[PDB]
């Protein structure tokens, strides 16, 4: 029996504006610091504790964890910071208003950008100034594997190595886990833990700011999942 | 060459409180908090970055540098928080006030309890709810090596140990590396990096939140070192 706690950053700037985020740096809301806050208490409250955490290089999950940590009193705990766990990369859509965007490409379309396993948002430009290159953050990620857009499929095929190589192994070693990460990098590693089949993952989504709970057995695979509050 | 940055932690509830802190597990107050964003604003500034932070298990240490961090656009470095990085253990004193002590125990023997670099002040009694025991931050330490009270020198012994083992071996990586810390813990890692003699280290005080430059050749030997701002 092992228990591994995902939470999804808070709200972020992006989500309340209602603008595909992937992998722009923006911040967490007041709100999204109070589901951080409120989540980090309600895992103090519940006797939760954690001996490693793994997060994104993305500052609205990993502020979310700084809350969770604050209000756990584990400020100290070592964490793992993963490009690995980056919100899937929205390409040309990062920054672009949801609704807006919708209503100029439809519904349908959007939606397939959103939420199709295999099929990415369109890509940026390598000349892009969003584009991850010049980020000091990905400076030793090989230049063919930092992605210009994301499809959910190639966010499974990022985060693998770091379950396959770190978490896993933290949690078999008998470390208690948090991973503070991303709507659709949190959909990815699901997908896996629980064999979502590529159709089943669509219909997926993590509220912001709430602890989802895995128990796993002694193999990792779930036993049950359940959020927390 | 290579550049190294310290910095204690902000102004802690039990440094304007004036009590003897050690391992109790203070916050910053909100001087404090502003103490550590204005450093990493200033680093910002000068254009500093930081590949890799050291850190303490204490929280003020900690939320100093989550402040730096988040002032530089830093928060996805590495941090190493290590107990060894820890305030110079207390004793007894612990939570007791600096000024009513002294006004106890004479001036002499509060200032040898405080800088003199190898008389410890009165332990913890090993059932005391302050000692480290019991403390999930150390679990993994062995209690032998689990302080009642320090001494610099117990301090420099307790705080080497990262620095050879794992400090040194990033900055000779090429990291660019911040530590965050406390006072005596820093004052005794800089009497080590400076060669500072048990009698000199007495009067070396370090600021709350202030970033103090190392400049090191390529033997780790310190070639200058400065505060950054005023
Ligand atoms: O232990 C403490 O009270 C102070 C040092 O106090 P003095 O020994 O300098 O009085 O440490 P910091 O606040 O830097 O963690």
């Amino acid at each position: 029996m092992y228990k591994l706690v995902l939470i999804r950053h808070g709200e972020s700037t992006w989500n309340k504006e209602n603008r595909f985020t992937g992998w722009v740096d923006v911040d967490l809301t007041e709100q999204g610091n109070r589901e951080a806050r409120q989540a980090g208490q309600l895992l103090k409250e519940a006797g939760y504790t954690f001996d490693i955490a793994y997060t994104s290089v993305l500052k609205r999950a990993i502020r979310t964890l700084w809350h969770v940590q604050d209000q756990m009193d584990l400020m100290y705990v070592p964490v793992v910071h993963s490009w690995r766990l980056n919100e899937r990369h929205y390409g040309a859509l990062s920054g672009l208003n949801k609704a807006e965007t919708a209503a100029k490409y439809g519904d349908e379309q959007v939606l397939v950008w959103r939420r199709s396993y295999d099929t990415p948002p369109p890509a940026l430009e390598p000349g892009d100034e969003r584009a991850p290159y010049a980020d000091p953050r990905y400076a030793k990620v090989p230049r063919e594997q930092l992605p210009l857009t994301e499809c959910l499929k190639d966010t499974v095929a990022r985060v693998l190595p770091l379950w396959n190589e770190s978490i896993a192994p933290a949690v078999k070693a008998g470390k208690q886990v948090l991973i503070a990460a991303h709507g659709n990098s949190l959909r990815a590693l699901i997908k896996y833990l629980d064999g979502i089949s590529d159709a089943d993952i669509v219909g997926l989504n993590i509220p912001n700011g709430v602890p989802l709970v895995y128990e796993l057995d002694e193999s990792l695979t779930p036993i049950r999942h359940y959020y927390l509050g």
